[PDB]
Protein backbone atom coordinates (compact mmCIF):
# COMPACT_ATOMS: atom_id res chain seq x y z
CA UNK A 1 0.00 0.00 0.00
CA UNK A 2 2.35 2.53 1.37
CA UNK A 3 5.87 3.53 -0.45
CA UNK A 4 8.39 2.03 2.04
CA UNK A 5 12.26 3.24 1.74
CA UNK A 6 14.01 0.67 -0.91
CA UNK A 7 17.36 -0.54 -0.30
CA UNK A 8 19.34 -0.88 -3.64
CA UNK A 9 17.90 -1.99 -6.64
CA UNK A 10 14.76 -3.85 -6.37
CA UNK A 11 14.59 -5.81 -9.56
CA UNK A 12 14.86 -3.30 -11.72
CA UNK A 13 17.82 -3.49 -14.30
Amino acid sequence: ELYENKPRRPYIL
